[PDB]
């Protein structure tokens, strides 16, 4: 879960 963070890009757009 503490890696979580690799996935925030994709709210870029948002």
């Amino acid at each position: 879960a503490n890696l979580a963070p690799a996935v925030a890009p994709a709210l870029a757009p948002x």
